[PDB]
């Protein structure tokens, strides 16, 4: 509807209209222009007269559309009853793709970067990239959304408009950015941009002259290079690793009863293990997506496993996580087919659902299958050590159940562990 707020993406609240006629609520208005610019955020239009005009007579309020507006949807006001900003802002806009996601596209965060996304485009049936996915990545500004988002193809295409580092010529992306865009428009913009290039105004002119001359050698090329570089490669789909709290409480419990199997856990200090578990998946997978996209590679294996593993782990838990980690590929690359995955691995933690996890998590646009081996490897033994050591300190203190107490001291007993974990809050 009309009356949605474009620079928070909200219900508008005490309305203010400038003379451009963009409209923003007052909140918005005051810490945008009022502060500082007295300039319309989405047009520019200069208002420093017309604010100290009404500002001083206490009239910036649209009064009838705000008095229409709570009559006439006084169920949506009751939202407005309720009511950084960057960070706020994508978030909604994640809410909002979350919900119902442009056609052809996805797009969500990279692990729990919210500030860099990845996003896959299909190529539309209109076009020559029928049939191929192609890969984006997103990066926005610390004072986004007055400043436009970094968008690039990773996947190599062919267009009048997109060259071969990725970049994008396209006016919304830089001269005409404005707040109201959201990521979902662009993707849709750049999925237009594919179906009716600008070859008037290029970014590869070779490329441009060929679509103007020769279109049939256009289409021709075009479906080449997506045949060759766009195949083959799906994404997860979704928008990253969502909001839920993934448990490993199953495996914890058989990791204990190897380890101290006369003990047992609270159900607190499980929560805390699975807090654990999940901080060090994304560390190591964040930093192994930092590696593929720093290479050039599309796809992670246990090669950028290993090296995020020997920089974020300290001394000898870092040599023994290596250790266990080729260890695991090693035996899953000697192992019949038939068993499960994690069996194949020697592993308890589940190959399968790490693999699913690395996928969804939009590190890279493909997982390889040692990955997930050498990470659930890597957790599995991580996840033994702390155990081994909070069972320690239970039995040091004559109890047989491990309580948060217990992991605490476990973590800052041990110089390597507090080193790796001390930063995850216990309390
Ligand atoms: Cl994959
Ligand atoms: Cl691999
Ligand atoms: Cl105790
Ligand atoms: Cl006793
Ligand atoms: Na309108
Ligand atoms: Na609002
Ligand atoms: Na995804
Ligand atoms: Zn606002
Ligand atoms: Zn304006």
């Amino acid at each position: 509807s009309e009356c949605q707020c474009g620079i928070c993406m909200e219900i508008l609240v005490e309305p203010v209209t400038l003379p451009c006629n963009h409209t923003l609520c007052k909140p918005c208005f005051q810490s945008t222009v009022e502060k500082a610019s007295l300039c319309c955020p989405f047009c520019r239009r200069r208002v420093s007269s017309w604010t100290r005009y009404h500002t001083r007579r206490n009239s910036l309020v649209n009064v009838e559309l705000w008095t229409i507006i709570q009559k006439h949807y006084p169920r949506e006001c009751k939202l407005r009853a309720s009511g950084g900003s960057a960070l706020k802002r994508i978030n909604k806009e994640l809410s909002d793709l979350a919900r119902d996601p442009p056609a052809q596209c996805s797009a969500g965060p990279v692990g729990d970067d919210m500030f860099h996304w990845q996003a896959t485009i299909m190529g539309p049936n209109d076009s020559p990239y029928q049939g191929g996915v192609f890969f984006l990545t997103i990066h926005f500004p610390t004072d986004y959304p007055f400043k436009p988002p970094k968008v690039a193809f990773t996947t190599r295409i062919y267009h009048p408009n997109i060259n071969s580092n990725g970049s994008i010529k396209l006016d919304i992306l830089r001269s005409q950015w404005s707040p109201a865009l959201t990521i979902s428009k662009v993707l849709l913009s750049i999925c237009s941009l594919l179906c009716d290039p600008n070859p008037d105004d290029p970014l590869v002119p070779e490329i441009a002259r060929i679509y103007k001359t020769d279109r049939d050698k256009y289409n021709r090329i075009s479906r080449e290079w997506t045949q060759k570089y766009a195949m083959g490669s799906g994404g997860s789909g979704g928008s990253g690793s969502g909001s839920r709290k993934e448990s490993y409480s199953i495996y914890v419990y058989k990791v204990l009863k190897q380890v101290h199997p006369d003990t047992g856990i609270s159900s607190k200090a499980m929560g805390i293990m699975n807090s654990f578990v999940n901080d060090i998946f994304e560390r190591i997978a964040g930093e192994a997506s930092r590696l593929a996209h720093y290479n050039k590679r599309s796809t992670i294996t246990s090669r950028e496993i290993q090296t995020a593993v020997r920089l974020l782990l300290p001394g000898e838990l870092a040599k023994h996580a290596v250790s266990e980690g080729t260890k695991a590929v090693t035996k899953y690359t000697s192992s019949a087919k038939a068993k499960t995955r994690s069996s194949r691995a020697g592993l308890q933690f589940p190959v399968g659902r790490v693999h699913r996890l690395l996928r969804k998590g939009n590190y890279s646009e493909r997982v390889g299958a040692g990955a997930p081996v050498y990470l659930a490897a890597v957790l599995e033994y991580l996840t033994a050590e702390i155990l081994e050591l909070a069972g320690n300190a239970a039995r040091d203190n004559k109890k047989t159940r491990i309580i948060p107490r217990h992991l605490q001291l476990a973590i800052r007993n041990d110089e390597e562990l507090n080193k790796l974990l001390g930063r995850v809050t216990i309390a």
